[PDB]
């Protein structure tokens, strides 16, 4: 059938730890990225009601730093879908604890693939944007995804050209 | 003033633990997003020998499953100088235990940034590829320097406009 | 200066992990117990914008499982207040993967208390419940809150006669 | 087939780290509320050698705090039965470093329910008190039980008239 | 002054979790020997008050395999002392769930040293053995803290001798 | 049949965490312990081919503090080899971010059986050294084979003394 995007819609808002602080006082990039695929990882299961896997993180940039006066929370939903995989858009915001001011860190998308209980690639429902917001960022997933080939590309090449 | 890509390499092996493995009893993403920037800023820093902090991170390809029956590997390694900012390179292999197997599981660039105690961008040694690997690699980080500037505004937009 | 509930309001989706199953692969109440409290000291500053301690937790009955193919939800919302302090909503919900099924698995009262940076108790903002099931949970609060005097006291005998 | 309490009787004395410390370096009620729950676990099933679920947690006052200067100390044992049931006490001891101050920091009951490999409520051994606190301990959970029915049909009305 | 050894006795049980099993449902050395370190320092700074560092371990043995189906505790208390140094007596317990048959899978003596806010050595109290089976431990800890001298020389031997 | 000491060399690199430090803002010897075993784990399997055991530890002086300012590595490799049993060698350097000056924290030597999946010991390759420092670990590794059934007997003693 066909799912609105917010049917997997998923909310996650944390306490900023300092075991993820590096010296500067402000997050390990990788704490990010692993809570935004976490966070998609369970938006693609709510759509798909599959057991999904990540296939790729589409490039992050870190446009400000999250310390530990502030408060992150992640915002994910699927906006685009193939046949069988589905690009989930993941919106990362810090806040002053003190202030309010919230300003959002990071965003991007992840994509997952549904697998069968064989590893095979299986149907996954459509998704339909509702709000303005989510048409314009399932547009921008559209062109996305167009890339996709490319990048995959540039990929396997450096595998095959590295050594173990 | 010059310093070698290698004196810059960093290594990690680890077992895969089933706290990260999704549905499909393999590894999360997100698990290996983090460990990428977690030894890359090591790599930084060891490069900058100033504490340094993730600006970026680029798109990434999980060409293959990694499994509980396998155990991770991460090399890393500063291939591109700007100013203050160092193009690192991260490398992914799962090594089948059992087998002695291994396939790059995934590889991609983290861009770091050295900082001042009073946060500001601090100059950064050149970089020395030696091995004929290094400087094929370094020739790649320098393309991906080169499309630095609008992968940024394809993310300010998206930040633009997203409402919270 | 009077807040909105919603404005305390925060979420939280999880995965269930193997670290906190018992052989029954059920939760250990402990590990929603834990959560619970995180969410909810989130809302006590969100609310009170004071770095808040928690007082207090209410009794909590576990009415039903939370096992490896679910993922936990926690909401959490001030919805009572004194002079310095809260007393903050929390509501499980257990969602099935595959089959979107989801239950209350428990929910509870956490009081907080904002403290300055003297350990000193600080006035927080009045609460304000809006919708219909806030008005409802807040009477629920208010009969809570009128009993506190007594758990504690109970609390502090049981102390008295312990040997430790 | 009568165990007595101290068959039961669990202890762990822990450090206090920093990733279970807010704002206040006092610990988080929900780091000491899954502490109680492990500990009380383990003595279930030390109890009744069968592995147990936890049903329901007795309200807790945290009458002091516990900051990174202590340690704390867990300890709980069966002091109630009923068929398939128990009732264990927890207390946690917070002790001072250097000083070697020690203060009830908090107590509770948590009760757990045998099961078997079915997901069946199983008999449990009949407990049994030896010393005077023991037997103090079991007339406050002899209370406690008494009221437990009304405590959960408490729980399943706010259940009911939430909406998620 | 001077101190009893059970003036520092450390008890700590839990529960055997996944993460620490390996293929072969089996802890990881390295778990026990972490945790028998953790709650030795504990006694260490119990009987010192002050703030330790861990000087040495003894040899290891595994006697026996805990496995998930197991309970593992540790004890320790400190049964020997220099001027500024004292040995750590550790005992791991491993206890079948089912059967309740306990029995040693390893024990080992850690040498801690107390120091001053400035890392100098600082006297600590005497200890002082009430138990027979204390006097035991603490004969055997009195060889033990002879080789120690020799063991740290061939320490430094490998050290110097070694690459970075 | 016959396997290079390298084809077992096993590395890791880590940032050293807040959570590990104690009051003396350096590592818990038990930090460090745990991560020799684990790499040192690795090579065991790496050589084996067969998931291995930890059977005994070496004894370790912790030669110089591991600070929050520092890095730590481990570097492990078997060299020596029985029939089943395999002696793994385990360095810890310190490298100071800013200085970049290292220091030999700690080395020693675990034991490592390979077993079937009925839990039985299956023989293994033998080891070559290659490098005169692994020849000279290797002349090492021998004497300390040669003394582990004195070892044992020492810790089989104080097992067999111990009451529990
Ligand atoms: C390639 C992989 C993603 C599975 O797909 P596949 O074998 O290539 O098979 P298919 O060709 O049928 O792929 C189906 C979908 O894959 C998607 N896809 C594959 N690779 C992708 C990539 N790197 N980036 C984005 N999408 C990708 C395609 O969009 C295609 O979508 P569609 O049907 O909707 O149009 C797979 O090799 C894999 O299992 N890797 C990751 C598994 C994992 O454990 N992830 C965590 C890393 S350890
Ligand atoms: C990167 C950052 C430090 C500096 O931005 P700035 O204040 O704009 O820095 P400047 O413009 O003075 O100079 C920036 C240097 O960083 C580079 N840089 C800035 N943004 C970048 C980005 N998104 N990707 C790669 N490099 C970037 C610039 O190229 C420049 O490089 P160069 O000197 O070699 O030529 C800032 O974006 C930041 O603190 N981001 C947050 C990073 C972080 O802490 N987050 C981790 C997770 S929250
Ligand atoms: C409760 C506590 C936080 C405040 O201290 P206090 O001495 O009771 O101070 P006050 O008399 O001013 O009480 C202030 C508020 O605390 C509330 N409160 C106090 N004890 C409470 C109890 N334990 N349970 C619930 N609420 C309590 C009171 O209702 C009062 O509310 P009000 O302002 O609306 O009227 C104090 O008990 C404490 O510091 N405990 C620390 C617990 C902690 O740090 N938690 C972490 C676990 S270690
Ligand atoms: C309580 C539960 C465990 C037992 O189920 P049940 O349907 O109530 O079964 P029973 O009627 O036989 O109750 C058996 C015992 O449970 C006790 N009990 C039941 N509900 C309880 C409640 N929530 N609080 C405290 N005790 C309770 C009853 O007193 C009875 O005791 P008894 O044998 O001495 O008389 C069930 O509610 C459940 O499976 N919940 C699971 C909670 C869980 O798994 N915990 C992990 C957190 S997700
Ligand atoms: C050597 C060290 C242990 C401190 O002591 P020191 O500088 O050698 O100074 P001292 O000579 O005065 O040592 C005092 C005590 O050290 C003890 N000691 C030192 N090295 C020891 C060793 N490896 N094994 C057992 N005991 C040792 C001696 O027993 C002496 O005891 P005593 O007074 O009771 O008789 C130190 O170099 C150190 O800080 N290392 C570990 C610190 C740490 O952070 N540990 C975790 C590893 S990261
Ligand atoms: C080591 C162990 C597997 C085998 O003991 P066993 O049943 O006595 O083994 P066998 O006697 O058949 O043969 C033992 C091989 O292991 C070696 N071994 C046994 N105990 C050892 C010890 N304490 N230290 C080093 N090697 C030991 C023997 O030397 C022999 O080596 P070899 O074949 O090369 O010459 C057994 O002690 C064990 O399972 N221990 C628990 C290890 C473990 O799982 N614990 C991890 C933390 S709980
Ligand atoms: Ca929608
Ligand atoms: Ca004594």
């Amino acid at each position: 059938k066909g799912k609105t995007a917010n049917e997997s819609r998923v909310f996650k808002t944390s306490r900023v730890f300092p075991t993820d602080l590096n010296d500067h006082n402000t997050l390990f990039g990788g704490k990010i990225l692993s809570e935004m695929d976490m966070v998609a990882s369970i938006s693609a299961s709510r759509h798909s009601r599959k057991e999904c896997v990540t296939a790729s993180m589409d490039w992050v940039d870190f446009l400000h730093p999250v310390r530990s006066s502030d408060c992150v929370s992640y915002e994910s939903f699927v906006i685009w879908t193939g046949r069988t995989s589905m690009e989930v858009f993941v919106k990362v915001v810090s806040e002053y604890l003190i202030s309010g001011e919230k300003r959002i860190a990071a965003t991007s998308f992840v994509t997952f693939v549904a697998l069968s209980k064989e590893n095979n690639p299986v149907p996954v429902p459509r998704v339909i944007p509702d709000t303005e917001e989510e048409k314009e960022s399932h547009r921008i997933a559209v062109l996305r995804a167009e890339q996709r080939h490319i990048r995959k590309a540039e990929s396997k090449k450096v595998a095959t050209l590295l050594t173990f």
